[PDB]
């Protein structure tokens, strides 16, 4: 509690006064109810969308549905075919959506000079896994055999997301290495979920009070993964991968008070034993959610900064 | 090893074609001479140095000489005070100089969007320890309490280096925090020596073959430090402080065939375990000095360009 920054602690103290005021728990609710009531809490809850060359609406056929899409072409860069970063929204694969998330690839693609391409995959308990991931999976594919039509440089296609997503952007680059076929260039890993085997300290320690909660996580458990699912499977834990080589060059962010903390942190030094270029970073004192928290949180827009940058660094742009 | 890059590979080898073709090496030669000689190399082993919006030379009065330095005001900026690195050279606190690293800062200021002030500090064997770091620590003092004088904004002011100079920057920060003066806002450390007291597991497994060998670190020590100096003093070992608490955001960037690489990521972990915001990175398949020899060396490049990226969004440039 001590390291926690007053910006942090002010927006806890928020939510925890609205809590008392009436405002329902998530957990409390029916998962499409409670989705729509909070997808619209998750949008004001980013800062102002910034002003960007161009976006684009569309979908293509998936698996089982049609999966949307959003791009973003940075300010400022004419050329044809961009690097570009295949995001994937948070929200425990049963919310969140490309307008959750609609500022922070804004905000990404502007500051990288990357193109940004926001999927909309299929979401929990409607479609429980491994529907989502496969959804994740075939948008890469799609995508990268199709890198001119999405306006996309084939060399330089990544894949990233947050939380939930950044669980997806890391099983996606496992799956095209396992799979034999060409990966993403890129993974950039915004406090992701990578073990659903075992529970870490700092799962333990931060099970209540900082905005993502044990309650809250068995409530998106119990939607997305059917039971007598085994734990130890890759898709919904990456991180016991018994060979990180071939796995893309990496950027994995964590928070101070994540229960994700530990998991992401050991999922960047697997990268980093395997000789996998990977850069991490941890922002103490602030949560879960902060990286897209940016109307409240300064360390958002921060985090967001340091990822686009490093993702732009690597990519020359 | 075979993980190194086809550019190390090519480097390394015409290092040894040149050896064997008669150049001597560096710890055959005494110092002073040995200096003149791999400092024009070291000069011409950098990119070409970019143009920047102004080039400033000048000196102030430091605790027993003139310390020269190089203020590098980057392209586009245009403000009174900008966010400012505060850079020290690497070369063991034997050879190096302003000349050596140029090109890097240039590079390093046009990227971050930050002004550079590279120092030229006292040098080995002429003016042993402690007084290469004492210089390094009343730069930073000296430049601190005159920022509007060097244009630069004292809420952001960075320090920095590689290698030896890596160290210097390590030490200004447990200084400053021991003293209980207002130090750094931010710390570049570039494959810095952060253990004088033992030899990590890469120290022996890069010991010979990979430019710095242990060979040339001997041939620094012995210009460096004087007679039973107490290998465990913090200002030689900083990893080995008891304390890691308030000191200030960091980068941290090691090189995959470094002797240096263990005790450069222990002690970024020492930090992040420590809270502070740490950005740890390793680029694997390349050499010690790969930051500046970015003439042969692309990696060094792209090295550059995510320190700036990342110091360049911490100060929100
Ligand atoms: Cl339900």
């Amino acid at each position: 509690q001590g390291m926690l920054l007053p910006e942090t602690r002010n927006l806890l103290d928020l939510m925890d006064a609205a809590t008392r005021g009436g405002r329902p728990r998530l957990e409390t609710l029916p998962h499409a109810v409670g989705r729509k009531a909070v997808d619209k809490m998750s949008e004001d809850g980013e800062a102002d969308p910034p002003e960007v060359a161009e976006v684009a609406n569309g979908g293509f056929a998936g698996p089982a549905s049609e999966i949307r899409f959003r791009r973003y072409r940075p300010l400022g860069e004419a050329a044809g075919l961009l690097p570009t970063l295949i995001y994937y929204h948070g929200g425990g694969f049963v919310i969140g959506n490309i307008e959750t998330h609609d500022s922070t690839c804004r905000r990404l693609a502007n500051k990288s000079r990357c193109q940004v391409i926001s999927i909309d995959y299929r979401l929990a308990p409607e479609h429980p896994f491994p529907a989502p991931i496969d959804d994740g999976i075939a948008a890469f594919r799609h995508i990268r055999d199709n890198a001119e039509s999405f306006g996309a440089d084939a060399a330089r296609l990544a894949v990233g997301g947050d939380a939930a997503g950044g669980a997806m952007a890391a099983v996606v680059c496992q799956a095209c290495r396992d799979a034999g076929e060409t990966g993403p260039a890129f993974q950039m890993l915004i406090y992701p979920a990578t073990d659903s085997s075992r529970e870490s300290a700092s799962r333990v320690a931060f099970a209540e009070g900082y905005f993502l909660s044990k309650a809250l996580m068995d409530w998106f458990w119990e939607a997305y993964v059917p039971e007598d699912t085994d734990l130890t499977d890759l898709r919904l834990s990456p991180l016991l991968a018994t060979d990180f080589t071939g796995l893309p060059p990496a950027f994995v962010l964590t928070a101070g008070y994540d229960p994700l903390r530990d998991e992401g942190r050991a999922y960047a030094d697997r990268l980093i034993e395997a000789g996998i270029k990977t850069t991490y970073v941890n922002y103490p004192g602030t949560i879960h959610g902060f990286f897209s928290l940016t109307r409240f949180l300064s360390q958002g827009l921060k985090a967001n900064d340091e990822a686009a940058a490093v993702m732009g660094a690597h990519f020359g742009t």
